[PDB]
């Protein structure tokens, strides 16, 4: 029945607008402009970095950055703190799947520890365009460049994201697409690990349904979108994977600089 | 219409059959199961490789493990041999697809080149179980075991294709099925230096419709197969880069000498 697969779909929909602070129908509201209410102030340089930490809150360093914590790492931190924050509001999230919570405990640690990565980035692309991404709720926008000419290894990190996030925003979703589509990632039966699969896989394809619908009513004229964003996983997948190396490389060239906790748990390389 | 997809979905298994020498039913009756009749020669030993390859339809090296030439290149060299003779196939079978003759030709030659190694490891499952898998035309069987033990460099080889493979094969594919799947690969889209991808993604479009009929008519029982299938896109993906990254480490074994070449040659890298 149609019928029970639009419930879930509009259930998923509600906890996703519940979960999340920042959907992409606000961010794209203040990304396409037309607005005096909400224009978010920008950061493409040094100097616009420095005046950022005046109009919005930023806990980090303002003036020189060299031999006081460069900006690079200033920046580095802030993501780090805003992925723990994403993680949270994705548990919470994934605590509102049918079917979810009622899983191995065992399980439910190793699909959140998988599936967590790759929804930051679905989502993150909601907050992107060509030029730049979204900063702390939507106040400031760091530009794509600014960001491309960071030091030698924090240079290259935002990049795969950017080219990631151009293709999947081309698809056109809105956060009632997303909201089922993350869950479908969290619910991998495929994860390393799973010690009960079966009982994963008998919601992914409830929740597999449910976008498939959900795509067709609100997608009537987007033909195999359902393919199309099934794809998209596999360049997320790709994501995690570059980024992880990525990150090996830093932790050897910045002894100095710390990683969070829950983001080091997660993290095996993995 | 759904005739067109039909239409479409036979002439693909027919160009399938006709491309392709051992098909997954073929090899199915040879694997788990009796069929009681020529029973392949079985590779388990260093014993039982040097009878079978004295004594298999192997046009390349003689067993020689004494100093010269170890058994694990040899496996290794006579794996690329069979792969050179089924990206040859791949290739015919590409020309059958429907609109693939009439696209640029540079774009031709860089599907099939990103996307043989992918249709390779998806066919290698057809001929694998957990145990082993098929070898010559399904003449021969090397078992999972004999090769999971070869040199440190060459034993985690095969291993993670018999991962996929296990995984992969649990959808029950067969031949008409796997016939769309392969052409869906190679009219991918996102391949690196495309010139024109619209035509592609519009014949992918086209064979994902049929795929999505296909398995709705040949598996009815099996709900959201479809999206099952494209999901395990990702793990083939995942497969071939860590693919590519043994064999660059492979050329850190293997290397000097003016004997071999011209067959270096006829192999490079594919
Ligand atoms: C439901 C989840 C919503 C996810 C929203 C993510 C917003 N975000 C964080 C994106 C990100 C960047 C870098 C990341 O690297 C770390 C922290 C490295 C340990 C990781 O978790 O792998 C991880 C995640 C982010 N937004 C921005 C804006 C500008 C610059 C950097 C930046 O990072």
């Amino acid at each position: 029945e149609s019928a029970d697969l639009r419930a879930l779909a509009k259930h998923l929909y509600d906890s996703y607008i519940k979960s999340f602070p920042l959907t992409k129908a606000k961010a794209r509201a203040i990304l396409t402009g037309k607005t005096t209410d909400k224009s978010p102030f920008v950061i493409y340089d040094m100097n616009s970095l420095m005046m950022g930490e005046d109009k919005i809150k930023f806990k980090h360093i303002t003036p020189l950055q060299e031999q006081s914590k460069e900006v690079a790492i200033r920046i580095f931190q802030g993501c780090q703190f805003r992925s723990v924050e994403a993680v949270q509001e994705i548990t919470e999230y994934a605590k509102s799947i049918p079917g979810f919570v009622n899983l191995d405990l065992n399980d439910q640690v190793t699909l959140l520890k998988y599936g967590v990565h790759e929804i930051i980035y679905t989502m993150l692309a909601s907050l992107m365009n060509k030029d730049g991404v979204l900063i702390s709720e939507g106040q400031g926008f760091m530009t794509r460049e600014f960001l491309k000419s960071l030091r030698k290894p924090f240079g290259d990190f935002m990049e795969p994201k950017f080219e990631f996030a151009v293709k999947f925003n081309a698809l056109e979703l809105d956060d009632s697409d997303l909201a089922i589509f993350i869950a479908v990632i969290i619910l991998s039966g495929d994860r390393p690990g799973l010690l009960n699969v079966k009982p994963i896989e008998d919601i992914q394809d409830n929740l597999l349904q449910a976008l498939e619908l959900q795509l067709k009513l609100n997608h009537p004229e987007s033909s195999q979108l359902f393919a199309k964003l099934l794809q998209k996983m596999t360049d997320l997948r790709q994501i995690v994977t570059e980024h992880v190396q990525l990150l090996q490389v830093i932790k050897k060239t910045e002894t100095d600089m710390s990683l969070h906790p829950l983001l080091q748990e997660i993290y095996k390389d993995l």
